């Protein structure tokens, strides 16, 4: 109930599109993997969570950042929690503190990779 396994295909499209965190979690994760046979120079699959009206900045500083920064600006004080950029086969988890969240407001996870995010977003709560 304090985590989630969410799929990121080689059609940019994640297998969930909203996250409920539960109440009671002290901990929230996340395991992401990546079905498919696509590298991640072209199919980068990478969750990142921020506030619905902080995605837009994270999405266009990320891209200006590169492969090498799993296209996430470094130190980026508007993302919660963050997993790394993932090629096909490859899996990665992120576990964060829900004391980071607010129950009621809007938050977003998206994928940073560029010309993805529109594909791949959702909501996530803490209810």
């Amino acid at each position: 109930e304090c985590s989630v396994d969410i799929q990121g295909n080689d059609q940019m499209q994640f297998n969930t599109n909203a996250i409920t965190v539960d109440k009671s979690c002290k901990q929230f994760t996340v395991n992401l993997s990546h079905p498919g046979n696509l590298p991640k120079n072209v199919m980068g699959h990478n969750w990142v969570l921020s506030t619905a009206a902080d995605m837009q900045g994270v999405v266009t500083d990320g891209m200006a950042s590169g492969l090498d920064k799993d296209y996430l600006k470094p130190d980026d004080s508007r993302v919660i929690a963050h997993t790394k950029l993932i090629g096909s086969g490859e899996k990665d988890s992120v576990t964060f503190d829900v004391s980071k969240l607010k129950e009621g407001e809007q938050y977003m996870f998206f994928c940073t990779f560029p010309g993805h995010s529109a594909l791949m977003k959702g909501t996530l709560t803490l209810k």
